[PDB]
């Protein structure tokens, strides 16, 4: 007789193994192998045909529904595993009435399989160049074998984009044009000088168990796949995408798709972790912009900056030499030293309220020169589960004007500690949880936590004697409030791209070219921008409930342990855990 607990564990395992077998590049990203997946995936490719996507989603939805129906005969953790794992399997199944798009192991259902910012043709090369080990002849051969399957990757991607277009689901012209530009850029240089080759050359050079001739032969093999398989595959998709441009819509938001409003309401649930209407979320955005702006005005006035909007004033500050690193090797070294100093200081000073140290140490890297033009200002990538590849805070050193000194502390807290690295690494350390719970990509939790972290860094005194850094923190908070306004603007209120750009520029003092990339991101990722503030507001609301309940018995360190040590979760589960803690005090 299989107990309910045993049936549930099998289901959670089945979810893990099935998702990752079909998302073998995500498996590589996390450093998973046959021990984790139940089969070797190290040279497997991902495929995206209509039938692939249908079967993947149907399996996960079946698992979700079976998990949800089981009667436990159990502690809060066992109950929470059921609820979280039913939710996560539904998140990766996607909205069951939409067969469009593709399932992303981070974002869940994602609407445009080919787009300008992510999707398999952007992310699979990134994983292969960054996360896939090349330390042995066998690992080199896995890289070659993967490259050789790019023809099928491309044909299945086109088949899915075509299926979606047959149902009148396709990207806006802007989104499609941005995808084309990427795809053209990918094959614009010679194959022999492609990053797939150059990365391979740099890694294979380090391998002492291969003779120089053996290394040369493998490099030739890589060049052959890139030239013969990769290049025509990308060209194929570029041409297909070009064919779709005339049908692509001029409208910017997801409302313009068939059933787009229903899609967006689902995105709000999955990525904002909210059941509020787009109207209510928009208004919360407007109120937060007013509130944060008003705070920043006061600080500005006190520094003698009394003319113009908050945004104008922040633009003016970004021009002053005291806020700009030199555009030189030494200036970039200064920036990197400053970052490293910020991490060291906060990690030490934060210990009284972050009393559990995760088993992974973060590292800082600059985006390579080849990718920095399209890359974000900063990003965090998770460690491999085993620690063999570190968590990394990536920083974009392309333009010093884009790295004003007053914005670096908040970015650094957000990406590293007490933000993404601290949270993600702690979640990975919860080895008693079902595996998908250890990497659960709850956007509102994950982004809301990191934005909350930025405020906690202030409450720990990281901006002592630093009013301009504090303004940088508040500017970053303001930016995320603007996100509530512009994402709901575009996708429900039918704001155009240009109206959203103008609003965001005017409200935040951010440079137009950065704003253009953000608004186009929001257009490709409806709802994703909502997680940051909705999650932060909920964490803070919970904290305020706890402080009211406990009074002078409130301990922020305990609150942090309840929020972090139970992993990334839906807000409803985070509230249940806070309440369990309050009830037992």
């Amino acid at each position: 007789v299989i107990s309910s607990k045993q049936q549930l564990a099998s289901l959670y395992l089945q979810a893990k193994q099935s998702l990752f077998k079909q998302r073998a590049l995500s498996a590589t990203m996390y450093g998973l192998s046959q021990k984790d997946i139940g089969q070797v995936i190290s040279s497997d490719m991902e495929f995206y045909s209509p039938e692939n996507e249908k079967q993947l989603r149907a399996e996960l939805l079946s698992i979700s529904n079976t998990i949800a129906g089981i009667k436990l005969d159990a502690d809060i953790t066992t109950k929470n595993n059921q609820q979280v794992m039913a939710g996560l399997t539904r998140y990766f199944a996607g909205e069951p009435n939409f067969n469009i798009g593709y399932i992303d192991t981070w974002m869940g259902l994602s609407p445009f399989i080919v787009n300008q910012i992510n999707g398999p043709l952007i992310d699979i090369p990134r994983v292969m160049q960054n996360d896939q080990p090349i330390t042995t002849e066998k690992e080199a051969l896995d890289y070659i074998v993967r490259l050789g399957q790019f023809d099928k990757l491309a044909a299945t991607i086109i088949e899915k984009q075509t299926a979606d277009a047959a149902q009148n689901w396709l990207p806006s012209k802007v989104t499609l044009q941005g995808a084309i530009k990427y795809l053209k850029g990918f094959t614009s240089g010679s194959a022999e000088q492609h990053p797939f080759v150059n990365v391979f050359r740099e890694k294979i050079e380090k391998v002492d168990s291969l003779t120089t001739e053996q290394k040369q032969s493998l490099i030739t093999q890589v060049i052959a796949k890139v030239s013969q398989v990769v290049y025509p595959a990308y060209q194929s998709v570029e041409k297909a995408s070009e064919q779709l441009l005339s049908e692509a819509r001029s409208e910017s938001g997801i409302w313009a798709q068939p059933k787009g409003s229903v899609y967006y309401q689902d995105a709000i649930k999955q990525l904002g972790d909210s059941e509020l209407s787009p109207t209510q979320i928009h208004q919360i955005g407007l109120d937060e912009v007013a509130r944060i702006s008003g705070v920043m005005n006061e600080i500005l006035l006190a520094q003698g900056y009394t003319k113009g909007t908050v945004g104008e004033r922040m633009v003016a500050l970004n021009e002053e030499p005291r806020f700009l690193y030199e555009d030189s090797i030494a200036g970039r070294e200064e920036l990197l030293s400053d970052i490293n100093g910020y991490i060291t200081e906060v990690t030490a000073k934060m210990a009284p309220v972050f009393r559990t140290t995760p088993s992974y140490q973060v590292e800082v890297k600059s985006f390579p020169v080849e990718v920095q033009d399209g890359a974000p200002g900063g990003q965090y990538t998770s460690p491999a589960v085993d620690g063999s590849k570190p968590g990394i805070y990536w920083i974009n050193l392309r333009d010093m004007k884009a790295n004003p000194k007053f914005g670096l502390k908040t970015l650094t807290y957000h990406e590293a500690n007490p933000g993404h690295h601290w949270q993600i690494a702690l979640n990975l350390d919860q080895a008693e949880l079902p595996f998908l719970r250890r990497i659960a990509p709850y956007n509102a939790y994950t982004e809301g936590w990191a934005l909350y972290s930025e405020q906690v860094a202030y409450e720990l005194g990281m901006y002592e004697n630093d009013p301009f850094g504090d303004l940088g923190r508040l500017q970053a908070e303001l930016f995320r409030a603007v996100r509530l306004v512009v994402d709901t603007g575009l996708h429900d209120k039918r704001w155009t791209r240009e109206q959203a750009i103008s609003y965001m520029s005017e409200q935040t003092g951010t440079a137009e070219s950065d704003v253009v990339a953000e608004i186009e991101r929001y257009m490709a990722w409806p709802g994703q921008a909502l997680g940051y503030k909705l999650g932060m507001l909920k964490i803070l609301s919970l904290r305020e409930q706890a402080k009211a309940r406990l009074g002078d018995k409130f301990d922020l360190a305990e609150f942090h342990d309840v929020v972090l040590l139970n992993g990334a979760v839906p807000m409803a589960v985070l509230s249940r855990n806070v309440n369990h803690w309050l009830d037992n005090k």
